[PDB]
């Protein structure tokens, strides 16, 4: 029917921002970041068939399927990323989200290299009440020295298609539950493609459904 999501997020647990970003060394005498992917929420959303992508996920427990299984089926979200990788600084990455109620929020992301998990990095938030709504920050996370070096090696290659067939088997699944009461509250599963030197990074976000 409606009440159907129009962003990022449930009633539960909104996406503020998300960005993966790099700061190069010389940003400490005149500033500048860059952006490999960026998502800012300050009509329906169209869907994706979660069985579609099972393949590009690690199975068995926390993959996929199971949490889909577990649920709430509404919290889950595909964003398709066209990433800008034309640019020893620093690799970043930074995410807030907004609720209505005080959580303590578990925060996972699981790197994947063919449907397999390589790194997972697991961070808590409590909450910090501001103008109404509670807020979660999680500001200036160190990037994985995997993810630094897939990227760099990523930039090497001669190819856009080449990047693009090895992005092909990479992806990015993110888990935030309430840490106390375990409750899932909102899955994104990342793909990826490379944007175009001169258009930078771009999104799309769907809601994922069975
Ligand atoms: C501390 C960590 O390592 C967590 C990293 C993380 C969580 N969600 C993400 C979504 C996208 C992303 O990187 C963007 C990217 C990756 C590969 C190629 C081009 C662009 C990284 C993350």
């Amino acid at each position: 029917p409606a009440w159907q999501a129009r962003g990022l997020g449930t009633a539960r647990l909104q996406l503020v921002e998300f960005s993966a970003f790099v700061e190069p060394p010389d940003a400490v005498d005149s500033y500048q970041r860059h952006l490999f992917v960026h998502i800012s929420q300050h009509p329906p959303l169209e869907s994706v068939d979660v069985r579609q992508i099972y393949d590009k996920f690690p199975e068995k427990k926390g993959g996929l399927r199971e949490l889909y299984d577990r649920g709430p089926p509404h919290a889950f979200f595909l964003v398709k990323f066209w990433a800008d990788l034309n640019w020893g600084g620093f690799y970043g990455v930074s995410s807030q989200y907004e609720s209505l109620e005080h959580m303590t929020l578990t925060c996972s992301s699981k790197v994947c290299s063919f449907g397999k998990q390589v790194v997972e990095k697991v961070e808590t938030e409590r909450a910090q009440l501001e103008d109404g709504r509670f807020v979660y920050r999680l500001l200036r996370s160190p990037m994985c020295e995997y993810l630094v070096n897939f990227l760099h090696k990523l930039r090497q290659l001669p190819e856009r298609y080449m990047m693009n067939s090895v992005l092909e088997n990479f992806t990015i699944l993110q888990v935030v539950t309430n840490r106390d009461t375990q409750e899932l509250l909102l899955c994104t599963a990342y793909v990826f493609e490379v944007s175009t030197s001169e258009r930078g990074a771009q999104h799309h976000i769907y809601r994922l459904v069975r």
